[PDB]
């Protein structure tokens, strides 16, 4: 093994390499690149990556920053958040229609709430600042013409009404527009927020998405079946980010409905996504070559995301902690790639080191993961987010409601 994690100081350090190791596919920040972007996209034959999976990289650097105390890459970072955010600081570029979910949306918004939340610095006056950049993203994704009456409510996987899987309400767009809401009410006291995430958590509820036997989180349904024809599929993101955003729930209501809901999906991730103290990717990752890129970035949030709710919902501390530390062991142990001695690859439950060529990327999201996992270890030291209490980043009441902004030629 090449990385040591046992001691804070062996963390830092193992940490600030993993950060070099996974900037080292990031370009956008050199002449002639476009901030904010992994290469790719794949239908371009630009590389391995779709467009949200920079956002995600981007929240998981500021994460970092937050956990090790390392500025290092904050320009980088705060240069690829700036560039993303569209005309009408939306993030809804429309350069990227095609990539346009209220998932590719969210993930975005969510490092800008992330960010937010972490008091990372902010942008200049003039540009937008990361709480109006998350209301904006919230308040896009609470327009009217996103939620019709198919499935009695929900929103779509997709933005554009001519964008193929708009017939799909899934579990990961509702999610994001949950966990953003959630987040927005803490951070804000403004209840609005929260009543949105109780309506978007009680249709997720009702609609089947998350069992109400077992509390495991499916994928999504369509439209023309009233969303019953739910694909079981369980991808670790989904169940993890409800938790996430029940766990501000909690936090900001103090009700006992959301502590019920956060111990009982909790309990559902530890039974079906930790073996033996590992996180595994159940759809995907019991054979090598089956996941997709996107999905070789789960683990990473759910490392990060678990952690914080050890933060705002501390009763769950003793459940988590120890998980996400057998879990990193993992992650560091097969970190031994050739040709540097510490490549990582995805398969931590394994035990050993798998080329990420195997499921056809370059590493990318691999990197990102360990990172975050590495990262993460250090949550008992960190603040916790924090609210407008004590952040630093503004807000704007017109966000997302701008003259020209999409809706208004929806
Ligand atoms: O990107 C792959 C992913 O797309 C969406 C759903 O159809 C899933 O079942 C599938 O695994
Ligand atoms: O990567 C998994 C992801 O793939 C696609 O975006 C859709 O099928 C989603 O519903 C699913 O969660
Ligand atoms: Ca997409
Ligand atoms: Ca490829």
């Amino acid at each position: 093994q090449y990385y040591k994690i046992d001691t804070k100081e062996e963390i830092l350090e193992s940490a600030r390499t993993l950060a070099y190791d996974m900037m080292l596919f990031y370009k956008g920040n050199q002449s002639g690149e476009i901030p904010g972007i992994l290469p790719g996209p794949p239908t371009e034959h630009k590389g391995d990556y779709y467009w949200w999976e920079g956002g995600a990289m981007m929240g998981t650097y500021v994460d970092y920053w937050h956990l090790t105390g390392d500025p290092s890459y904050n320009h980088v970072i705060m240069e690829g958040m700036l560039h993303q955010v569209g005309p009408n600081a939306d993030y809804q570029p429309p350069n990227h229609t095609a990539s346009l979910g209220n998932d590719d949306q969210g993930f975005w918004g969510m490092s800008a709430m992330l960010a937010a939340e972490n008091k990372f610095p902010n942008p200049p006056d003039d540009k937008p600042q990361w709480l109006a950049l998350a209301q904006a993203v919230w308040t896009t994704q609470a327009s009217p013409e996103r939620h019709d009456g198919t499935c009695n409510g929900g929103l779509r996987w997709q933005i554009p009404p001519t964008n193929a899987g708009y017939n799909y309400k899934n579990t990961i767009a509702n999610a994001c527009f949950f966990d953003l809401g959630a987040r927005l009410a803490r951070y804000t006291k403004n209840n609005t927020y929260a009543e949105w995430a109780e309506k978007i958590f009680d249709w997720l509820y009702a609609v089947g998405y998350i069992d109400h036997e077992t509390w495991a989180v499916y994928d999504g349904g369509h439209v023309e079946h009233n969303c019953t024809d739910i694909n079981r599929a369980q991808f670790s993101y989904n169940a993890a980010l409800l938790l996430h955003g029940a766990a501000f729930m909690w936090n900001y209501t103090e009700d006992q409905k959301w502590k019920d809901r956060v111990d009982n999906l909790l309990t559902g991730i530890l039974r079906d996504f930790f073996k033996d103290g590992v996180v595994f990717e159940i759809p995907c990752e019991g054979r090598q070559g089956a996941c997709t890129a996107d999905m070789l970035t789960f683990k990473g949030y759910v490392h990060r995301w678990m952690a914080v709710v050890t933060q705002i919902a501390p009763h769950t501390k003793d459940r988590i902690l120890p998980v996400l530390r057998t879990s990193a062991e993992a992650a560091v142990k097969q970190c031994v790639g050739p040709p540097t001695g510490r490549r990582c690859g995805f398969y931590w439950k394994s035990g050993k080191f798998v080329d990420p060529s195997v499921d056809h990327t370059s590493g990318a999201g691999e990197a990102m993961s360990v990172l975050a996992a590495v990262s993460s270890l250090l949550i008992e030291y960190a603040e916790p987010p924090a609210t407008n209490e004590t952040g630093i980043s503004r807000g704007d009441p017109n966000a997302g409601m701008r003259s020209r902004g999409a809706a208004q030629h929806f």
